[PDB]
């Protein structure tokens, strides 16, 4: 397939619904060799089982809480014992404390909630780019992250995650501008709403889903298969002319203003 | 490849250098069956030649000056006698009278120059969408056009083509909003500068090339192979979640405000 | 006020509801001396009447169908026998054939509907810039046009006016890039929906109004007084650092993707 | 003038060159009653002297390190002793550690430098909005912050400040969406490059100045007088139809690609 010979590290698998799972499946289908991180020991077993079904194995699964620089560096040190280089990093991770995402933005947003949202959802992408730079050197590889329309325009409850996604998208451009000379491309998919574990935590998520379904040009919601294909493409040599890009996979909802 | 089973109409091949040629080659490589238009008889011979190299033939090549509604409609009438229906239309066509793109925007832009630029570069995409709607019904296919950063931000000489491209990009969105419910996706690639017949017509194009090479994140100009691959992907079922999109294939130049120190 | 000493030409007054009327009233309040155009003799009487209420007079009112270059040029020739120079032009004009704005975009949009929409709604701003350039020479003045969110994102029925507005907004940028060196600033206000004569022609306009009221951050529709004030500011020396800008006066509606729960 | 009867708190005066000083001068000219904060006791004296010349006085100057929630709350507590309400808050501050802004983005950006840049340059705007909400209640007032093109497109060395500004501009929109119903408008000016104390800290600032000068439509750089007039306008009832907006005052540079 169009990723044959590529090696990809995938950060963010939590369940069969995860966007990272859609990306993993597509990349494997297209021939990529895969490795994984898991956030903690409660998710470890499930990620290990998933890896075994995507051509991978438990010894290519590594612990990584992206709050922790030491753990992030330890991923690449461990991976480097198995692989003499790396082509792709997929960053499919986000978090803000629940109290940040339930209520009036001004009332509920706090300094610490803000700190955490930006640290986990935006800085962690830079952290992976940094720690993986040496393994990716000379491979003309790519980095991919995931964003959401909330970075550009507002909706109830998404709140400070919108600020963190805006930070993240700027990061995509600054990373592209920095890593491009040595051959690395850096892009994101901005997905439409998809029912995932994380999506469940936004109390009004179903309203986002509904608005997208009724107003998006395709008049249906997107799938992790569609996000995965877009991500697979962006991390392939087919996309070698594309860097710094935020690619929407939302049926075109972002191009509408039918409020 | 990821287009085997699809049928595409390619509008805009002029030479081996054309972006439409890069797209045609990628789509052919990926398994698409191709048909072609040529602007007029000055380009017929070359388009027929190229088509035969891309799995196609002269009887799947049709005259089409996109200023002319009846020529446009006659393409699909003629094509529909060979093809059941149609999955893909690639719109890779632009024009403004030469004097519109040489000198101060305010001084050289005219009503007639404006009319023509918008008619050929923007309305013609809508015309193809309309004329091909019947052949594309039920096929869950897609439309692709080509744009340039000049639509969003200014540079010397691009001038009224910048207005026409802005119109075109809005057109992508209005077409996507109109045709999506029945299954058709509508997108564009906004390409970085590439040496083509039309590009060579722009004074200071050489400088645009040098500017991009120095300042673009990838520190190199893009190719019609790279634009071709992006266009092929957008018109494939791999992109079934994507409509209304303006996808930049420019190495990231559009994301920069200044070049390196 | 902050416009005392300035002279402004206002194109687009039709009724007391017009955006151009809100702009005219605000500029008059702030001390500007005003001149006016009227599209044709159907609006001459009301425009002359309104002008006399804004410190002006029939002799500073001129016929101008912006489809017609010779009429446009005759405005400035005639005005120049009263005024030795001009600081400001306000361009508050739009048109597309009615059937272009009623129904499915792909089905109802035509080449001729497209031509007219872009000719009147977009090129005419360029035409004013060109024709008034001599009179604005050395005055460090400004141009203002009016746009709508439909240029960037889609909604029912706005259709080809959305393409024309996108063209116009690029026009703002290219004019700014061309005329800035000699001192002229060029901007637009992108207004939220307002009940005007033209707006009343759009079916489902009442839905656009209700949509904005519920979803806009300020939870209320905007007024021609608010648009008028923003336009007055943009055309004043208070805004001397501002050119090429599309300023939204829509209560923030454009910054929202969904309304409140 | 068009701010007569308005009371404004201005956060960010450091010297006669400050953007905040340009905004203060314009607002005072237009009739606003002003109060001020100062970052530390080194700047206290200078801010006090400036206040006296802008119709204000030393007792309307308050300490505020915007890293500190209690100090921020203490500003409004103290100001409330003097004013029974507040109309305007101007947020004109930023900071990132110098090592973040000198060199390759991927190489020099760190988790802590990221945290600080976002905390001081972005979250602090939300903090002021929150702390001032009661004093602003029912006055149909406004909030203003300052941003920079670096939020949208990249340039050498601006680096993580670009991410922080992108966060800030999303903040402008989320605040607008939250505070609008009760009558508060929220906007920013995105200024072109201006020689200020903070600007001099960016190693390549003169290259930014030069690019703006040669490529901006007006072919000259903007002044704090021009930024202050725009900010004064945005915080006036003349701008009562405008919220959630990022108003560029850069001579049009942002609209150019080659210029
Ligand atoms: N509608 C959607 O689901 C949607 C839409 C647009 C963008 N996104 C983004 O897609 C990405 C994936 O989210 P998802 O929707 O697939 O949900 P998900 O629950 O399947 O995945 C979220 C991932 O984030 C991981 N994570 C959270 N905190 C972590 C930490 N400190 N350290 C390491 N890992 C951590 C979780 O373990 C999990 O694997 C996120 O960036 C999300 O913001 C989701
Ligand atoms: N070359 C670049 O750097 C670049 C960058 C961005 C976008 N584009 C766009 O790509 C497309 C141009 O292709 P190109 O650069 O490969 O140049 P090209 O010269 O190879 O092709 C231009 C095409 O436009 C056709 N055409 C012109 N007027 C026509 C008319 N009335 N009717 C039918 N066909 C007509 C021409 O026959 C030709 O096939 C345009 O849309 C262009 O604006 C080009
Ligand atoms: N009303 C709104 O909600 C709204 C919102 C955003 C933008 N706008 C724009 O504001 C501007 C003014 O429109 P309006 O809402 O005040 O409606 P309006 O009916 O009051 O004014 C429209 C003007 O266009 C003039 N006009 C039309 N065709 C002309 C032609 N060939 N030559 C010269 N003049 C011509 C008309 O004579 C009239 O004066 C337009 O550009 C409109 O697109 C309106
Ligand atoms: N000068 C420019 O070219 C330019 C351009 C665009 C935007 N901006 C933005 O305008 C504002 C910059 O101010 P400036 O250029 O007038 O420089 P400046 O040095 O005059 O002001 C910077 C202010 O930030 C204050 N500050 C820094 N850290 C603080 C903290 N922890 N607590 C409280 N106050 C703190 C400083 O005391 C100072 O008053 C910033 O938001 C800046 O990012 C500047
Ligand atoms: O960014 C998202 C956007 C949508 Cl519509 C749905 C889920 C998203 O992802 C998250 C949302 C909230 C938290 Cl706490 C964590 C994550 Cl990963
Ligand atoms: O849009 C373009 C942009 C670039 Cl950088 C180069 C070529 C382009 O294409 C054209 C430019 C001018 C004319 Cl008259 C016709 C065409 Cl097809
Ligand atoms: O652009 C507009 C946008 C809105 Cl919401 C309302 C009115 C507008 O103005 C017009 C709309 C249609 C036509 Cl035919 C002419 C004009 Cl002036
Ligand atoms: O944002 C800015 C943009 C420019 Cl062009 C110049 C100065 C700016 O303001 C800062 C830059 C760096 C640091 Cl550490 C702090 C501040 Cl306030």
């Amino acid at each position: 397939g169009f990723l044959t010979g590529k090696r990809a590290l995938i950060v963010g698998v939590a369940s069969k619904l995860s966007i990272a799972s859609g990306i993993a499946a597509a990349m494997h289908r297209e021939g990529a060799e895969l490795a994984f991180t898991y956030q903690n020991d409660k998710l470890r077993g499930r990620v290990e089982e998933f890896a075994s079904g995507w051509g991978s194995r438990p010894e290519l699964c590594f612990p990584c809480d992206v709050a922790d620089d030491s753990q992030i560096e330890a991923v690449f040190a461990a991976l480097g014992k198995h692989w003499d280089g790396l082509d792709i990093i997929v960053h499919s991770v986000g978090f803000a404390p629940g109290d940040q995402l339930d209520g009036d933005f001004t009332a509920v947003t706090t300094r610490e909630g803000f700190r955490i949202a930006h640290d986990i959802s935006a800085y962690s992408f830079i952290a992976l780019a940094k720690a993986g730079r040496e393994m990716m050197k000379g491979r003309n590889g790519s980095l991919l992250t995931l964003s959401y329309l909330g970075a550009e325009r507002t909706m109830p409850n998404y709140n400070v995650m919108g600020m963190a996604k805006a930070s993240l998208e700027a990061g995509v451009r600054y990373l592209a501008g920095s890593l491009g000379a040595e051959g690395t491309r850096v892009n994101a998919v901005s997905a439409g709403p998809i029912r995932t574990l994380a999506a469940s935590g936004i109390k009004s998520f179903r309203k986002m889903l509904a608005a997208n379904e009724r107003q998006t040009p395709l008049r249906r919601n997107v799938t992790i298969e569609e996000v995965g294909n877009a991500g697979a493409f962006l991390c392939s040599d087919l996309a070698s002319g594309i860097s710094g890009e935020i690619l929407y996979v939302d049926g075109g909802f972002n191009t509408t203003a039918m409020g």
